[PDB]
Formats: C-alpha cells, sequence, structure tokens
C-alpha cells in the first residue's frame, strides 16, 4: 500500500518520468513532489523557483509538453505528482521570466500592483506578536499577493484546477503561514474535487500564527518532527521516542506531513544544525528507518544534491539519467530515496499499513530500541557503541524473514539478498545488530 512520497529537488521533468518508471513505481513510492513548474525568474540559484512571474508551465524543469509527459508517465507507473504551489507571492524586483514574460514594479502578466498587499517588511519579531504583518507584509521582499481578493483567488484556483485536469493529484501550498487560513479556505472553495493538499507551516511554538489553524484546509507540514527527531538522534536518547508524535505536542498524525529534512532546513532555513541530512550518512539512514517504521504522519523522503557549501547554488549541471549513467550517490545528485536503508524503510511502511499501532516497545533506556506493527512487522535500531543482542518480543509468525533494510525477498520467496532474521516459536527475536545499524521485517518478506 502506498504510504510515502518523495521530493525530487530540482529534478527536471525528464529525470522524474524515468525515475518513476524505473525505481519509484517499482519500489512502491506513492508520489513525487516536483519543484515549482510555473514560470519564474532567471538565474541558477535554487530559490529562483520560488519567485513566480506567471503560471505558464515553462521553467527550469522543462516546458509544458515535457511536464505533461512526466505526469502521464509517472501515473502509468502508479506514481502521483504533487506540484509545489506559490499561493503567497510573486517575484521581487524586475526582469524576464523563464517563459519570456517581463515584470517589474509589482506588474506581472497576470497581476497588477493593486492585486498585491501594500508593501511592508516582515520582521523577525512579527512572527511572535504580529499576525497581521506576517500575512500581509513581504517575505524576503517578495510581492505579497492579496489572497483575500476574489481575482487572486480565481487566478490561483484556475491554476490548480488546470493542473488537476492535466493529471496532477496533489498540491503543496508554499508559505501557507503567510496566508490567512480563512483566505486558503475561500481558495479551496474554488478548487475542483478534493486533491491531496498539504500546507507548509513552520511552527516550533510561540508563534502568533499556529499550524493548527490550517487543519481544516488540508494536511500541514509538522516541522517539529524534523527538528525533534534530529535533536533526539544527535543529542538525546532514542528511548524518548516511545511516545513520539502528539505526545510531544505534535499535530494529529492524520494531518501531518513529516520528514527528516527538506531543502530549506538542510541549508539553514527553518532548521538548526541538529537537523539530520544526507551529509550525516549512517545517522541519516537510522533516522529515516525510524520515521518510515513509526506510524506517525505522511512521510516525505528528501532527495537532494551536494551543494558544496553553497546554500544558494542550484542543482548539478548533469541530469540524473545521463546517457545510461546514473549520476547518483556521488558529488551531484544524492538520490537518498534509493539508499538501501531508506528504500527498505518505505517497503516496511507499505507492508505494515494495515496496523498503525506501535506494539511491544523495548529500549535499553538509551540508544537501543525495538517495536513492531502488530503481526505485520517488527524493527530495531542500535545506536550504542556495543552490539544489541537483547531478545525482544514480537507478534509475528515464527520463521525466517529478510532484513528489508539490507536486502529483499526473491521472486520465488525462496531466498533473501540481505541478512536473514529469525522469529522463534514463541514469537521472539534474538537480535544481533552492530553499532549504528538496524533491522526491519514484515509479513510480506518471509521466506517460504
Ligand atoms: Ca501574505
Ligand atoms: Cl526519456
Ligand atoms: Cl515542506
Amino acid at each position: 500500500t502506498p504510504t510515502t512520497f518523495v521530493h525530487l529537488f530540482e529534478w527536471n521533468w525528464q529525470d522524474v518520468a524515468q525515475e518513476c518508471e524505473q525505481y519509484l513505481g517499482p519500489k512502491g513510492y506513492a508520489a513525487v513532489q516536483v519543484s515549482p513548474p510555473n514560470e519564474h525568474i532567471t538565474g541558477s540559484q535554487w530559490w529562483t523557483r520560488y519567485q513566480p512571474v506567471s503560471y505558464e508551465l515553462q521553467s527550469r524543469g522543462g516546458n509544458r509538453a515535457q511536464f505533461i509527459d512526466m505526469v502521464n508517465r509517472c501515473s502509468a507507473a502508479g506514481v502521483d505528482i504533487y506540484v509545489d504551489t506559490l499561493i503567497n507571492h510573486m517575484a521581487a524586483g524586475s526582469g524576464t521570466g523563464t517563459a519570456g514574460n517581463s515584470f517589474g514594479n509589482k506588474s506581472f502578466p497576470i497581476y497588477s500592483p493593486q492585486d498585491f498587499h501594500e508593501s511592508c517588511t516582515i520582521n523577525n519579531s512579527d512572527y511572535g506578536n504580529d499576525r497581521y504583518r506576517v500575512q500581509n507584509c513581504e517575505l524576503v521582499g517578495l510581492a505579497d499577493l492579496d489572497t483575500a481578493s476574489n481575482y487572486v483567488q480565481n487566478t490561483i484556483a484556475a491554476y490548480i484546477n488546470d493542473l488537476q485536469a492535466i493529471g496532477v493529484k496533489g498540491f503543496r501550498f508554499d508559505a501557507s503561514k503567510h496566508v490567512a487560513a480563512s483566505d486558503i479556505q475561500s481558495l479551496m472553495a474554488k478548487v475542483n474535487g478534493s486533491p491531496v493538499v498539504f500546507q507548509e507551516v513552520i511552527d516550533q511554538g510561540g508563534e502568533a500564527v499556529g499550524a493548527s489553524e490550517y487543519l481544516s484546509t488540508g494536511l500541514v507540514t509538522e516541522f517539529k518532527y524534523s527538528t525533534e527527531l534530529g535533536n533526539t538522534f544527535r543529542n538525546g536518547s532514542l528511548a524518548w521516542l516511545s511516545n513520539f508524535g502528539e505526545g510531544w505536542g505534535f499535530m494529529p498524525s492524520s494531518s501531518a506531513v513529516v520528514f527528516v529534512d527538506n531543502h530549506d532546513n538542510q541549508r539553514g532555513h527553518g532548521g538548526a544544525g541538529n537537523v539530520i541530512t544526507f551529509e550525516d550518512g549512517r545517522l541519516y539512514d537510522l533516522a529515516n528507518v525510524f520515521m518510515l517504521a513509526y506510524p506517525y504522519g505522511y512521510p516525505r523522503v528528501m532527495s537532494s544534491y551536494d551543494f558544496h557549501g553553497d546554500t544558494d547554488a542550484g542543482g548539478p549541471n548533469v541530469p540524473v539519467h545521463n546517457n545510461g549513467n546514473l549520476e547518483c550517490f556521488a558529488s551531484n545528485w544524492k538520490c537518498e530515496h534509493r539508499w538501501s536503508y531508506i528504500a527498505g524503510g518505505v517497503d516496511f511502511r507499505n507492508n505494515t499499513a494495515d496496523n498503525w499501532a506501535v506494539t511491544n516497545w523495548w529500549d535499553n533506556t538509551n540508544n537501543q530500541i525495538s517495536f513492531g506493527r502488530g503481526s505485520s512487522g517488527h524493527m530495531a535500531i542500535n545506536k550504542e557503541d556495543s552490539t544489541l543482542t537483547a531478545t525482544v518480543q514480537t507478534d509475528m509468525a515464527s520463521g525466517q524473514y529478510c532484513n528489508v533494510l539490507k536486502g529483499e525477498l526473491s521472486a520465488d520467496a525462496k531466498s533473501c539478498s540481505g541478512e536473514v532474521i529469525t522469529v522463534n516459536s514463541d514469537g521472539t527475536i534474538n537480535l544481533n545488530i552492530g553499532a549504528w545499524d538496524a533491522m526491519a521485517i514484515h509479513k510480506n518478506a518471509k521466506l517460504n
């Protein structure tokens, strides 16, 4: 069952289509979040994608034709597409868009100065004591659209509805905190059907605007998950995760979009250094294994590129699928969604979707944990400097299982590609996990 989606950060339409047919679809990924496909300002910086000029499908990722082809191809492979939608603003300054359109002085092909909120700057302290300035003033100088305007609403809605007609099944509302929740409601009233919608709202607490205000318009990004998970894995005890989720003050599980990191906090935006990224290697594997195994929220695996200490830089100069050569894992695209442990985690979540409970939780009071998903699957993570050899209780049928984190079951289910885990007649497992390693098994990866 589909349970996880991925963000192919800066991946062009051609790369996404191939990635859907060759890996994402076969591995069970539910969807792919693409970078803004609408016309935006010129420049190699990744953030240019967040400064719109018009809603024409002409961007760094490709043209409209290529965009459509990507939607059809992914759909055919069983993978949905979520479009990152800029519902809060338009580009700053002036210039020409990726489609040739000119803009300046808050004048755009589809917007005039009157369709924007009077200019003012959002100041740090505004987040804490001034709701008005947060949703009416400019975010980093970006022209703040008057989202209360019926015209603006119709324009953004027509954009979303048109994308749905093409086949887009979901949308990410960018900078949703900077847009009044009631404004988003009026917007959703103009949206056809009921597509998947998740709103980006960074709320670590103590904000004038709270994430909970957006629970009626769609899913909401739970940034506490990324920060708290990273802080615990780096500086705390995994044993504290026994009640992760609402127990830590997070939003309801059925409303949250979670992740280990995102393109923003992996480079200092909305997240401190405690956030875990691909740069932390095995630490990243483990955090992902936890997130994917734990039954909280709708997880989005991050897929990035090595920006070489340059937080402004755009992606690699070569595509992912470059003439038969996969530009992954090196100094270009990281392709974390292909990392054995991460992809294995997705397989686990997909096969435990029939039991969203945490059963038989065990820990060594510190950095060793194990828990299951009823009789559907079991897992364990060892982050101590000594081997984890504890015997844990599980609800799984006795037999031999593939550690889906290190391999997979064969076609004839007669063998595994990775290590084998045994469940004794009493349903217990005699763990043997080295330092900084883990294991995960499920009912659909049992040896025949
Ligand atoms: Ca706004
Ligand atoms: Cl192709
Ligand atoms: Cl996000």
